[PDB]
């Protein structure tokens, strides 16, 4: 097949989504295929469709999911509320197989933290790593508090030897002030920081989106990827 | 000894201190002798000290810092901030073992998270819990995202075989949305939940912080955590 890599993050709202659509868009301008997977989607009835914004701000096309939750809530909580199952994890797994091929970077996104249930029963996107083979790129942010997440989450990743392919700062702020330069600095020092996307960067239209992505990803990397 | 337990959090600003006190505070009201310690400290310079609020909270005297630092950061960085040095990892397990004596219980509140950095090189309030056989209390949140964090804190509970003394919910919303309530629920399957502690418990006055305290644990599980 091709690369496989999950794109999950210290917690919910750290700029997952974004992070996804900016290495798509960096790896589509390397000339590499670019498919998305996002098994389950929550918050539907407020308009949640990160799907859709890989789509926009990167221009994929192979976007696949399965399942759609009204609620915005964690998907087993969403779930529940809706009085429907979560997917089955062979459904997740062999989806994301189907979709990886050679030459192609399939990106896999979750929701919320690396520890969430995702499909039956306490099945999670470390679980699904694992299955199919795939590394971790961890998106995190720039706050007070960053440094004990990333920990806890590398330390996760690492008891399954989920292999970690470095972190993003899902928000990166102007001017940056103590913490964040403080937290940048520590964080690489935990391990790559590959990227730091600018704030405000998701009200991007599509070419400044695929103009702030090329510039935020090293090229070599990006390009090793595949 | 008598019976040490570090009270850790999901992260910070998640209500570690205020639990500190609520648990001293009940532990007081049975008759248990009850010396709280910090570790390391840091915002001083802007008026941070946890051990004089959990002395004014919960009414605690015995209580014992070492290492504090003006910036409202993490240890390490306020300590390379001030020019200072993190203290050393045989200081921190000083500091809690000349408190440690019979019928006694002994918090040491962590700064932020569990895996934050206390002592060069890398040395974490986990190491410390193995090094003074210490079980952790795991402070969470309600909000959305508890679930995956404390999920996270509990494995690197486990992972260096540090018992996991249960959580509380540093602060419970009155009433509580769906999202807090499908939380709560989801997080007694993981651990037992010790307390919830009301929303706003930190400005109770001495008494009914008392009276606050008293109520949100079980006194059989207080009275049992030392003997
Ligand atoms: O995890 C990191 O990013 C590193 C890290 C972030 C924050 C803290 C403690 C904070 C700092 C000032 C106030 C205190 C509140 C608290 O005790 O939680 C320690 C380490
Ligand atoms: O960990 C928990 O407490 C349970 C939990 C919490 C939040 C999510 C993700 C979703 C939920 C809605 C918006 C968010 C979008 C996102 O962050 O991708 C998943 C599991």
């Amino acid at each position: 097949g091709g690369t496989i890599l999950v794109v999950t993050g210290t917690g919910t709202g750290v700029g997952k989504t974004v992070v996804c659509a900016a290495l798509a868009s960096a790896a589509r301008q390397a000339g590499i295929d670019v498919a998305v997977c996002k098994p389950v989607q929550t918050g539907t009835a407020r308009g949640d469709d990160d799907l859709a914004e890989v789509g926009r701000l990167a221009g994929v096309t192979q976007l696949a999911g399965l399942a759609r939750y009204p609620q915005p809530m964690a998907p087993a909580a969403a779930a529940e509320h809706a009085g429907m199952a979560l997917p089955a994890r062979d459904q997740i797994v062999r989806l994301i197989a189907d979709l990886d091929r050679p030459g192609r970077l399939t990106l896999v996104e979750g929701a919320g933290g690396l520890l969430v249930e995702l499909a039956e029963p306490g099945v999670t996107l470390r679980d699904v790593a694992v299955d199919v083979a795939a590394a971790a790129l961890v998106v995190v942010t720039a706050d007070l508090g960053t440094l004990n997440h990333t920990k806890l989450t590398l330390e996760a990743l690492a008891a399954q030897q989920v292999s970690c392919a470095g972190l993003v700062i899902g928000s990166w702020p102007d001017p940056p002030g103590l913490v964040a330069a403080s937290n940048r600095s520590a964080l690489a020092r935990i391990a790559m920081v590959r990227a730091a996307l600018p704030a405000g960067a998701a009200s991007l239209d599509a070419g400044d989106f695929a103009a702030m992505s090329a510039a935020a990803f090293d090229r070599n990397w990006v390009a090793g990827l595949v």
